[PDB]
């Protein structure tokens, strides 16, 4: 109790019932997905990791879950996101006019959890789970959110957005999966712009984030693939969720 195995937390409390309860209720919300056997999701997420060892996970393993969880979403209407989700998640609630991964059954069912199992025994590790730096990159869950993110990239067409957080220190940065799985998925036959809505974290009046390194270097990359970018600053999230949500206002 003073000297975990692994350097990650432990799977959340509850994770099979919490699953399960999140598929009856997306099920019931979504009617495109109201006659998806919610068991059968459950079998097949926990036989993606269940009796394997927890740094050896494929993108194979969560084939039968992938399957079970196909799923169509409006192709022009997509939101890419990286280390900003509460922005994101705020703006798509206002009227759906974009659509992120965790508005999909799958991203919805994973979001804000964390599991992992043990080499021959089927027990579910409650008490550590590998870190992806630490320990190894091929985890249950690292893994799977790659698997799905090269899906919903691959699903984009016409105008892409991508929100990014315009306080960190590599506003785009190479290293994170919108970098070095979304970037490198879209379909350059299909998508016609990747358009970037850099967010502030600042005070009023700041700088064209737009003209960031960082910026210039993913515009460089996107443009290479016979795909334009565009860019645009978002000065005060505040104001902008209030314009999606009231936008006769004036000061809009
Ligand atoms: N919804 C989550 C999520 N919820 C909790 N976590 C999530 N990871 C990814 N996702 C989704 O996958 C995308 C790719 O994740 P990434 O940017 O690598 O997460 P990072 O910012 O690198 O952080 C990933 C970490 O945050 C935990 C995972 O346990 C853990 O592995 C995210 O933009 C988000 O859409």
């Amino acid at each position: 109790f003073w000297r975990q195995t692994w350097s990650g937390p432990g799977t959340t409390k509850r994770f099979p019932e919490t699953v399960l309860a999140r598929c009856v209720k997306y099920t019931e919300i979504h009617p495109e997905m109201r006659h998806v056997d919610c068991q059968s999701v459950w079998d097949a997420f926990k036989g993606a990791f269940i009796s394997k060892h927890p740094c050896d996970i494929t993108e194979e393993d969560y084939q039968p879950l992938m399957k079970l969880g196909t799923q169509t979403v409006p192709c022009n209407k997509i939101l890419l996101w990286s280390r900003i989700k509460d922005l994101a998640h705020q703006f798509t609630q206002v009227q759906r006019d974009m659509f992120t991964l965790e508005d999909t059954l799958l991203g919805y069912l994973a979001d804000d959890l964390t599991w992992c199992g043990e080499f021959d025994t089927s027990k579910i590790n409650y008490q550590s789970c590998p870190d992806w730096r630490k320990d190894c990159s091929n985890n249950p869950v690292s893994v799977f959110w790659k698997t799905v993110s090269r899906r919903f990239a691959e699903a984009a067409c016409d105008v892409v957005h991508v929100m990014l957080d315009g306080s960190r220190s590599k506003i785009f940065d190479k290293d994170s999966t919108f970098g070095s799985v979304g970037v490198h998925n879209l379909q350059p036959e299909k998508v016609q712009t990747l358009e970037a809505w850099v967010i502030h974290g600042g005070r009023e009046d700041s700088r064209d984030l737009c003209q960031d390194p960082t910026i210039k270097e993913l515009e460089s990359i996107i443009s290479k693939r016979n795909i334009q970018f565009s860019c645009k600053n978002i000065y005060r999230p505040d104001k902008f969720l209030q314009c999606v949500k009231n936008p006769e206002d004036s000061s809009c």
